[PDB]
This record gives C-alpha cells, structure tokens and sequence, in this order.
RNA sequence: CGCCACUUCAUGGAAAUAAAUCACUCACGAAUAG
C-alpha cells in the first residue's frame, strides 16, 4: 500500500514482450518455489527467441564518492548543504524513472546508494548503457544544483563528486545471496 | 705431275631467389544450488 516483480529470470528476459506472470500464476493456480519453476520452464520452451543473455541477471549496486569529503569542501566557499540534498534527490527520482524505462528493477533506497536487478540486455540497450545513463544523470543533477560549487571549485583543482558503480552478472541459477555478496 | 700428314676434344658465370609461417568457428553447454 505505501510502494504502489518476483523470482530471478522475469527481469533477465522482459524484452520479449512476455508476460510469464500470467501465465505462471494461471500454471501454479509455498509459492516461491512453485513460479519460480514455472516461470523457468515458460521460458524454457520459449526457447525460439531466447538468447544466452535472456537467463542472465544483472545486479548494480552504486554508492557516492567522498559524499563527507565534498561536504567539507562546500564549507570552505560557504555553500549550503541544501542543494547538495536537491542534486541527491533529484538524481534518485530519475535514476528510478530511467531504471525502470530501461527494463530493470529498482529494489534498495532513493538516497546515495543504488540496488537495481536488470536484464543484461532490453531493446538493444546494455546494462552498461544503463550504468553510464546513472552516470550521466548523477553528473546532470550534481552540476545543475551544484552550479555554484562547480564553477567555484574546479576551476583550479578539485575531483567533484561522483559514484562508483559495481555490477554482477551470473546466471538466473546460482542464487542472488552469493551474487548480492560478489556485487558488495 | 708424282708422293704425303700432323694438330687440337671445356673453360668461366649463375648453384636458388621472393610471397604466405596458420586463418575462421567453437574458449564451455545443460542438470544438480536458488
Ligand atoms: N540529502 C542529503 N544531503 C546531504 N548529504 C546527504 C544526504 N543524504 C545523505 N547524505 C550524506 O551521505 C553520507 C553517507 O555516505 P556514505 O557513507 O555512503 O559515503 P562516503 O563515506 O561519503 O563515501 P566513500 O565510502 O566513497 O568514502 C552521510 O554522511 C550524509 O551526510
Ligand atoms: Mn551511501
């Protein structure tokens, strides 16, 4: 009620245009195992579009860069943290808009992390295309709120804030507790 | 006009030179874990 998706292999392959929700729940019609299972074997004699990359799972996780660090150097110019909050949430809410339009699954937190489950490949578009799109949206917020901190200190020298990304890519097999530690 | 032969029996040069020296495809696939 406060939010508004499931198993491993649904977001591998949503390019398809397949609704194997639908199909697995009229199949099954506890529950985990069960649809996981049917949802395996639908796309399993899907087998006539189904490339290698449409069993595999994308998990990208991605957290700020020196966040403290450029705190105390906004400080220095006498510039207030709340634009700093604006470049963070406005950067959340398209990293959401443009998780989702790629194909993917927003799990974690809208603050400076991000945990996405995405396909490695939807409507010719990578997971690394979705990772420089963050990238290029991170940039955007941080330099359009930021603007006084940008032209204030860069000019000599200084690294401006950015965000390190990690992502994994294993088979819908091998289960998400491993793969979540690998992309840690 | 008559008569009649002896000689000489491979040397020098080139003796391999360039091109290609691996190429493409497959570099794990399923099952068992979740
Ligand atoms: N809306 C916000 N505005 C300003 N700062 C924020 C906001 N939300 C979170 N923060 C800051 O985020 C920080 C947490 O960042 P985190 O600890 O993940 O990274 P970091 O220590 O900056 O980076 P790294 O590990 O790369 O050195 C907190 O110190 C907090 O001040
Ligand atoms: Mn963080």
């Amino acid at each position: 009620r406060d939010a508004f998706f499931e198993s491993i292999l649904e977001i591998s392959a949503s390019e398809l245009n397949i609704n194997i929700q639908q199909k697995a729940l009229e199949v099954i019609t506890k529950y985990s195992d069960q649809i996981w299972d049917a949802e395996e074997i639908i796309l399993n004699d899907n087998k006539a579009q189904l490339r290698p990359y449409h069993k595999y799972i994308a998990i990208i996780k991605s957290d700020g860069d020196s966040m403290g660090e450029t705190i105390k150097s906004m400080g220095a110019y006498n510039i207030p943290i709340t634009q700093l909050s604006k470049a963070l949430l406005s950067f959340n809410i398209e990293s959401i808009n443009e998780i989702v339009a790629y194909g993917g699954k927003p799990i974690f937190i809208g603050g400076d992390d991000l945990l996405c489950f995405a396909p490695v490949c939807c409507n010719g578009n990578n997971v690394f295309n979705l990772v420089e799109k963050l990238s290029t949206c991170f940039d955007q917020c941080i330099n359009q709120h930021l603007q006084q901190y940008i032209n204030a200190c860069s000019e000599a020298q200084r690294p401006l804030p950015s965000l390190s990304f990690g992502i994994s890519i294993t088979y819908h097999k091998y289960p998400m507790f491993e793969a979540l530690h690998t992309t840690d």
